[PDB]
């Protein structure tokens, strides 16, 4: 069954940029507790202010939505320094967002969970930036595998994100993204490919018919998590079809379920 | 590169059998139009109506689309002697809605389009519509095999595995691309067909299960679909999944119809 990453609580939508600044809490704890009811599994938590005001930004943004819901935190953070400052005000083990092979991010954030049960995101991208191809993204995931296996991290803790760009810059960002995806769960059975959704969809008219779309396809090319708005009906309505299509909802009872409680549909 | 045979001229749709009821033309001209403007590349057309009525309402229903449109007739009856009696009045080429190892259904049908008109073959016999893979992968060989028979080459024959409703078998969807893998695989150059309805049967917001349906089964190698192409959401997912299978170059078609607006809201 899909593992959803809920998106909403970010600093980059304006919404949520203008709660931070008024410390709005009921705001986040709405956002919190709406995208648990609606199926998340992890909620993202991303600052997006200024570096110096990141780490307490986080640690405002953790206390809140763990108030409203017992569903893990996936603190997302580009700076593992920030991520390091504030694990420790997480109430229960949950996703780190992310590292990749760039600087020291496996150095400072391996050590800091290994042994316990946090997971991490590992995005296939080097120094050099996005790789320019299926072969280098694979090639990433390996030294990601081998490198979290000398803190002794199971693959299993591991969602890689091959990164994947916008069709309009490249028609077949999909075909190489479903590439990548069999290349690296043929490698590692184990391993979990994530996703966000929205870059497939920039530079495109109507971005939440390509963005969902792209999930009914991603999800059968092999994608485990996918971080993505749960909030848009019409998008949890494509998901939950798209689970019973792929034969993982017995019955098609959890479709059904979910629109005799109004989940899905109109609305 | 999807194949789409328009299915609104027929006998079960309610308005439609009235249409036919009252020989109301101009209902059945604007089907024919609309659905050719929508990118319709077959015009299904299909009686409904009494036995001893079918010949007649076919020639009525080819007669005023043919005078409407230049797209071609998908001829639509479970009858072989009718679509026999009606072959002549197409001014051209079309495709023939269906043949199966049914009764005498090849042995009408194939001499009928030797030396010519494509056809679709469902795979289902004298004991009905098999819902495993290896019973339906050996109903189209044998179809194959007879087609052969009659110099019908593999690139004139659309195979439809018959896709049953998801709530009567989870596994509907997964059999579907299975089946179309090994049909494929034993005959390159041959089409895979479904319609889209089939699948959501016994399931609740039918529209929405299609429409992923439909995005699944392009991804998994489905040629040719008989589908409302009338339906705005419907189609939206239709080029957006073109799209997002390289089928679009620079995306150019989706950005078009929105830009005609085709596609997304009607304002
Ligand atoms: N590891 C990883 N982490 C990520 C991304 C990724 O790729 N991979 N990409 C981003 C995923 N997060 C978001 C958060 C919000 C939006 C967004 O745009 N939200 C709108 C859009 C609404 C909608 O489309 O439903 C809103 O109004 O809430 C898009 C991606 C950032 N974090
Ligand atoms: N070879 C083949 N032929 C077929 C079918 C198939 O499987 N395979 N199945 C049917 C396909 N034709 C239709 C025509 C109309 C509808 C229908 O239900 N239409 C509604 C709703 C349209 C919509 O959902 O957008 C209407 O109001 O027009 C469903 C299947 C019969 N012909």
């Amino acid at each position: 069954m899909l593992i959803i990453i809920g998106e909403k609580i970010n600093g980059t939508i304006p919404s949520v940029k203008k709660a931070i600044e008024a410390k709005d809490e009921k705001l986040i704890r709405d956002l919190a507790l709406r995208q648990s009811e609606a199926g998340a599994d992890y909620i993202d938590v991303c600052a997006s202010t200024s570096p110096e005001l990141e780490v307490e930004t986080l640690q405002w943004l953790m206390d809140i939505v763990q108030e409203a819901t017992d569903t893990p935190l996936c603190i997302d953070s580009p700076n593992p320094r920030a991520i390091q400052q504030v694990l420790l005000y997480a109430k229960r083990p949950g996703l780190i967002n992310s590292v990749s092979l760039e600087g020291d991010k496996c150095e400072v954030i391996f050590p800091l969970i290994q042994g316990t049960s946090w997971q991490v995101i590992a995005l296939t991208c080097d120094n050099s930036g996005i790789p320019q191809d299926v072969q280098s993204r694979v090639e990433i995931a390996q030294a990601l595998v081998e490198k979290a296996q000398s803190y002794d991290i199971a693959q299993e803790r591991i969602h890689i994100d091959p990164l994947v760009i916008a069709l309009s810059a490249d028609n077949g960002a999909l075909l190489k993204f479903a590439e990548a995806t069999r290349q690296i769960k043929a490698n590692y059975p184990m391993i979990n490919v994530t996703s966000g959704l929205s870059n497939i969809s920039f530079g495109m008219p109507l971005r939440k018919v390509v963005n969902q779309n792209f999930l009914t396809l991603a999800m059968f090319a092999g994608m485990d998590s996918a971080i993505l708005d749960p909030l848009n009906r019409d998008l949890l309505a494509a998901l939950l079809a798209t689970e019973a299509l792929l034969g993982r909802d017995k019955h098609c009872r959890n479709f059904a379920n979910a629109y005799r409680k109004n989940k899905i549909g109109p609305l």
